[PDB]
């Protein structure tokens, strides 16, 4: 799978609104994330103590986080699919120290799409969120065939 440049486009055009507030965004969608998948949350050392979405979101620490999710993958977006020294380090990590399946990568790709339709409706249309969702797909698909690499695929 490869996109076109039209479609990077419609990517970076609401990826643009999102980082006019990135924390705003990464909370919205590490909130989603956990409420629509909870078993996502157990993951998390440091936040799984976490009970409800009001001391998520005065968590500062989380807030951080998602500042820290949102920067990588925007990086990895703009690269416009030649993410390969990006998807090194990241997937080392999740797949060795934080251990996240692929599921949860689809998992939280849900919530990214679901906090863009929400917060950017003119900017996230039909075509935008196509566009979107084969970013992603792209994305996780690269970092599945490094999972597999470093003996982890899962
Ligand atoms: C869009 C996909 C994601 C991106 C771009 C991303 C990015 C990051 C980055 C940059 C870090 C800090 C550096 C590192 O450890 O690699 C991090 C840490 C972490 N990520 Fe992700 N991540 C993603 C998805 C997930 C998912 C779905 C989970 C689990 C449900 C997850 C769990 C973790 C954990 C447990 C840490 C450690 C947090 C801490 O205690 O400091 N990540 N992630």
């Amino acid at each position: 799978m490869v996109l076109s440049e039209g479609e990077w486009q419609l990517v970076l055009h609401v990826w643009a609104k999102v980082e006019a507030d990135v924390a705003g965004h990464g909370q919205d969608i590490l909130i989603r994330l956990f409420k629509s998948h909870p078993e996502t949350l157990e993951k998390f050392d440091r936040f799984k103590h976490l009970k409800t979405e009001a001391e998520m979101k005065a968590s500062e620490d989380l807030k951080k986080l998602g500042v820290t999710n949102l920067t990588a993958l925007g990086a990895i977006l703009k690269k416009k699919g030649h993410h390969e020294a990006e998807l090194k380090p990241l997937a080392q990590s999740h797949a060795t120290k934080h251990k996240i399946p692929i599921k949860y990568l689809e998992f939280i790709s849900e919530a990214i799409i679901h906090v863009l339709h929400s917060r950017h409706p003119g900017n996230f249309g039909a075509d935008a969120q196509g566009a979107m969702n084969k970013a992603l797909e792209l994305f996780r698909k690269d970092i599945a065939a490094k999972y597999k690499e470093l003996g982890y695929q899962g």
